[PDB]
Order: C-alpha cells, then structure tokens, then sequence
C-alpha cells in the first residue's frame, strides 16, 4: 500500500500571429469601376469586363 | 507600406526557316503520266499501276 496515482496538469498559451498584405488600385481603375455598380445598358461591358 | 507587386513582359522574336528537297521525274515517265490523265479503256493498266 504505497503507489498511489498521480495526474499532470499543464496549460498552454494562445499566441497570436497575423498576416498582412497590400493591394493597389488605381484613378483609372476605380473611375471604371465606379459605374460598374450601376451596370446597365450604359458602361461598355468589354471594357468592364 | 513598403510592398508592391511587379510584372513581366518579355516577348518573343518568331524566327523563320524552310525544308526543300527534289524530286526527279524522266520524260518516259512524265509522257506516260499524261495519257493516265485521260486513263481510259486506252492506256494499259497494268503499266498504269
């Protein structure tokens, strides 16, 4: 009568990443996609597309 | 805010060869061609094939 059981308890920490990245749009582009929004039978779809 | 993407435009020049050979024909030859052009119940088959 001397073993007796015998429980671990340990706990973890979290950390904390992230991931960032950048995305250029230009006068042009957002001129032209501006009246992509309102599609229509006006803004000419080939150069929408 | 130091990241931009860049792009590639390499383009390709065509080139431009040939491949020429030649191809003998005799005058026994070229007069019996011109009789199997009208090949008929004339002009014998089996020397015609």
């Amino acid at each position: 009568p001397v073993d007796q059981p015998v429980h671990n308890y340990m706990v973890k920490r979290i950390h904390k990443r992230s991931l960032s990245a950048a995305f250029a749009i230009a006068s042009e582009a957002l001129s032209l996609l501006s009246n992509t929004y309102v599609a229509a039978t006006e803004i000419d779809s080939s150069l929408r597309i």
